[PDB]
């Protein structure tokens, strides 16, 4: 790997790293998880759902703030910036969700120490048909055994997709992606020269994430139909004045 | 370098593909679409390892893959000098001639976008045949009976394609990633096609039971014969 890449990966891992620290700043701020309440309680399930949406908000903010730190993103037009973000934010979140999965306990730890099992997502009114794919995806990512550099590069590759809808300049975004693919290819050859198929398997997770983006759109439509109210930011992304405000700041 | 077993398997796949190879024009396209599905399932049965899986697994992988291979096969037949797509021997159609048959314009142009994108990649018969086999053996499909087996069935083709592209185009080290990114594209084009097929339904253009079944039985009979 060339020296300009080595600095870039260090820049990307640091930006990811700086974002992980920020939320913890926000952990006390969240709505509390209901304790001592009935699992079947419709009242309690709504508070559990409200808890997760606020966590989901903090994650969207992290991804937006990370996207501004990755080189070449802010050089694009704001209409393109959000167009890349709408499509990617959910996929970036499932990567981050997979990153926070523990196979020993089978629990996903959000923020500093907010741990939840497969049942806890079910008790927030989320269907198991939508929950189980996220856990299957989370197990598949642990088998690859990705590190901070490989995640961060895979995140940037995922952001710069010309394949997204409503992208005005696909050539420029594909040109912007190529260096991140170069860096990731060259980085995977130094780390595991023995395993040549390690890098292809990473790029096929981006294939998985597109189906996972689509099932999430099916879920969100069902949750709005089931009277589970999303915050304005999250509903704006998955239906963009609010989203301009983060990027402009 | 490729082994003689790997080289023989590639030429097995290329040989397998070559063996299978308004209202009036609409009936034509659906009649053409069935032939492609029949070519896909027949080709799928030529692929080594596809028939050692359970029918529940076989159908799950086909059902998801048929469009994605149809779109890959559509891209091959596109000619950029004319901007026309050539089906079978002598059936050539422009984007307007697709539009005149009642196919919606919002869905047509992404397919044409994909066809030009595939043209720029400049895939050959071998690379195409490997990419179709890689697409068939995808573990992220709905209704997985056994996802661990299909990942193992995919590996030989991904290894073959990786080693092939490094030999065929050693200068272009990123040739192999781009063609994997087209599988990422083909997933959104898959979910897009579901949205299209639905739109024709309400225009009083219901798909025939084979295409209705796949893009919602008859698929067992095609796999059986
Ligand atoms: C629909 C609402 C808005 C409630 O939720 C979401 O859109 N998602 C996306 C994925 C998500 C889901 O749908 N099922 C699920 C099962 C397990 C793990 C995550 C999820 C959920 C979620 C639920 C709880 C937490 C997160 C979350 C995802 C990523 C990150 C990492 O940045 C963080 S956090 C707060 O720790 O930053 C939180 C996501
Ligand atoms: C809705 C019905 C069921 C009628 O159509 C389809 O689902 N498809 C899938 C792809 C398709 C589409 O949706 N828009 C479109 C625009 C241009 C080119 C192909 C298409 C179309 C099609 C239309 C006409 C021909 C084909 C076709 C696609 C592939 C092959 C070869 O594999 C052959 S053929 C007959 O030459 O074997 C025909 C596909």
């Amino acid at each position: 790997l060339t020296a300009a890449q080595e600095l870039m990966i260090q820049q990307l891992v640091a930006a990811q790293l700086q974002c992980n620290k920020r939320s913890f700043s926000d952990q006390p701020k969240v709505t509390p998880w209901p304790l001592g309440a009935d699992p079947a309680s419709g009242s309690a399930s709504q508070q559990r759902f409200a808890h997760f949406t606020e966590l989901a908000i903090i994650s969207v903010q992290e991804i937006v703030d990370f996207a501004k730190q990755v080189p070449g993103f802010l050089q694009l037009g704001r209409e393109d910036q959000i167009a890349l973000l709408k499509a990617s934010t959910i996929e970036i979140m499932l990567l981050e969700t997979a990153r926070r999965y523990n196979h020993e306990t089978e629990c996903i730890t959000f923020l500093k120490d907010f741990t939840y099992s497969k049942d806890d997502f079910h008790r927030a009114g989320l269907q198991v048909e939508f929950i189980n794919p996220i856990f299957e995806f989370s197990r598949a990512m642990r088998r690859l055994g990705l590190d901070d550099a490989e995640y961060a590069l895979l995140i940037a590759i995922n952001i710069f997709s010309a394949d997204r809808p409503n992208v005005q300049e696909p050539g420029r975004v594909e040109a912007l992606q190529q260096p991140y693919v170069e860096a990731l290819l060259s980085y995977t050859r130094i780390k595991r020269p023995q395993d040549q198929l390690r890098f292809p398997r990473m790029l096929m997770k981006l294939v998985s994430l597109r189906t996972l983006s689509s099932v999430h759109s099916e879920q969100v439509f069902a949750l709005r139909l089931q009277d589970k109210k999303l915050p304005p930011l999250l509903s704006e992304i998955w239906d963009h004045k609010i989203l301009h405000r983060l990027l402009q700041d």
